[PDB]
């Protein structure tokens, strides 16, 4: 049995990526790939205890800990030479999120770069990472897509202000870490705003330091997201600085390999 | 500590690599990272046994040398192998071949996937080998030589001349190609002995015909050899017959070296 040979991106995309900080491939995955990964996030998010946030589940964190389709999707030969080609390392999951946004349903997203949590939380070095976003749905205008500054990671982490204390976590409203409205207006007038669209199955790549922000969901259709966030190995994150459970910040800092064709 | 960020082949080296089976980086290891190499090269060909072929070279060293275990895991090595062969790899063959001033046999045309198909079970020619240079490789000693493109048609008809355990290290190889298949071949193709400074790297394809001669010269001509397979690409172990020294069982993906304390 034979996997698809693995594919990286071309020279343009690589660069396009760099430049505005994200990258939409489109129907990486078919509907039935789709449909198993959305079964299982709904076990995820029946079976996921402390790791759900709900709004009323909403969120889970670490399925690829606890799940073992999960557990393979992230080995994918889909996701995983990508983001080694992109990282320039072998890699792990830092963290693995779903962000379930319902028909009708959904609360606005702040302004926030997931690096600034990442090294603050967990002692994440340098923005060597980032996120792959699964689409288990069509994402639209009007479905609350995630929000880009395209552009704005090109000068590293901006200040905060620091709002709560113990776990922060992006996926509660209130963001302990979210940027001034001074730092966005500039930010905003220099580089604008995108919102990517695309099918369902499309894979969204975004760097760890993309500022991103989104809005409730006003269509009739689920809007349902599965984040993987790979780092570089090299950048593995100072265990001694983090406590943020495993679930949130992973310490298991073993190379991925690429899922192979078998016969179960 | 930090290694380098994994450098990958351009897409015009990926396509030479493509067309002719064959391409050089020039310069890849330093003076002092060779010598390293060297010195170990020495050490297993003093302390291989059964590994050594008579001294014209050794098998399997990454087995049982811990430098050439991290050699073929290597921030410059790995992540090329990965992307030539577009999956995880594994070392499917490791060799070393001293070729000394003024010493040498002729070295018969083949094909190394001719032998990793019969021999090891092979299913594919899904490999390929990154030929690393201890000494400058020149015109005048004996250089590995290849026919351009000519992996483009698959293995071609070779004779078994043997029993027993085939060895790509002897002037004599179980399948070798004659000169009706290669006068052919060369003069439709052509012959390239790729050159180039201590430290290069030649990649080639498993099924690209190539052979080589004496060193006529008063330079060494050292050259480590590693072969990487795809994972997918695993060998038959079923149809296999050689010893682990000579086609690899493990089949576990290798992953890169990271920069740490020792």
């Amino acid at each position: 049995q034979i996997m698809e040979p693995h594919d990286t991106l071309s020279p343009a995309q690589v660069d396009e990526y760099r430049k505005n900080g994200f990258l939409v491939q489109e129907h990486v995955f078919d509907e039935e790939e789709i449909e198993l990964l959305r079964a299982e996030a709904a076990q995820e998010f029946a079976s996921g205890g402390e790791r759900v946030t709900v709004e009323i589940v909403r969120g889970v964190h670490g399925c690829h800990l606890y799940s073992e389709v999960f557990g393979r999707l992230v080995r994918s030969p889909r996701l995983l030479p990508i983001a080694r080609q992109l990282l320039r390392d072998d890699v792990y999951v830092h963290q693995f999120k779903i962000n379930a946004k319902r028909a009708f349903k959904g609360e606005v997203w702040e302004w926030h770069q997931d690096y600034t949590f990442w090294h603050h939380e967990d002692g994440m070095p340098a923005p060597r990472a980032l996120s792959a976003a699964i689409f288990l749905d069509e994402v639209t205008e009007f479905n609350g897509p995630l929000t880009f500054v395209p552009g704005g990671h090109g000068s590293g982490m901006i200040d905060a202000d620091v709002k709560g204390e113990g776990w922060a976590n992006t996926l509660t409203a209130s963001l302990k870490y979210s940027l001034d409205v001074e730092t966005m207006r500039g930010l905003i007038e220099r580089n604008g705003m995108v919102a990517p669209k695309g099918p369902r199955g499309s894979v969204l790549w975004f760097d760890a330091n993309i500022p991103h922000s989104s809005v409730p969901n006003i269509s009739p259709f689920d809007r349902g997201l599965v984040l993987i966030t790979y780092n570089s190995v090299e950048n593995k994150t100072d265990v001694t600085r983090g406590t943020r459970p495993e679930w949130l910040a992973a310490r298991d800092f073993t190379p991925l390999t690429a899922l192979q064709a078998t016969s179960f």
